[PDB]
């Protein structure tokens, strides 16, 4: 906003309010909300697992 | 591109050479290629199966 810079190749994500002061180009890379979980291990099937 | 239209709310995907002619808007849509391919059947190998 100051004209310190000129471009601002980074992960600066498009959302409303940097939209409305600034200008961004389009998207070279899309995303989303997604959920980390630890992977099936399986070293515990029950005592009755036969 | 003959001004007999102002606004293009349509299936008007972004491309290349559409963006070098006319202006689009950032998208209010994402997608890709993805496949289609049919559920898998069951495969009920008969009840005497055994
Ligand atoms: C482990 C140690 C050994 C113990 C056992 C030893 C004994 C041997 C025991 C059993 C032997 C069985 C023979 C194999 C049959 C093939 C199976 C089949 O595909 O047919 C079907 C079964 O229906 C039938 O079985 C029809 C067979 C015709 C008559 C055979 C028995 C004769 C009766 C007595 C005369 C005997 C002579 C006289 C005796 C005094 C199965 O169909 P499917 O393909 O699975 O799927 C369904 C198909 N569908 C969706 C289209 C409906």
């Amino acid at each position: 906003i100051d004209h310190k810079a000129d471009l601002a190749v980074a992960p600066l994500a498009i959302t409303y309010v940097r939209e409305k002061v600034i200008d961004f180009s389009k998207p070279f890379m899309t995303l989303g909300i997604s959920i980390l979980y630890r992977k099936p291990n399986g070293t515990n099937p029950g005592v009755f697992s036969f």
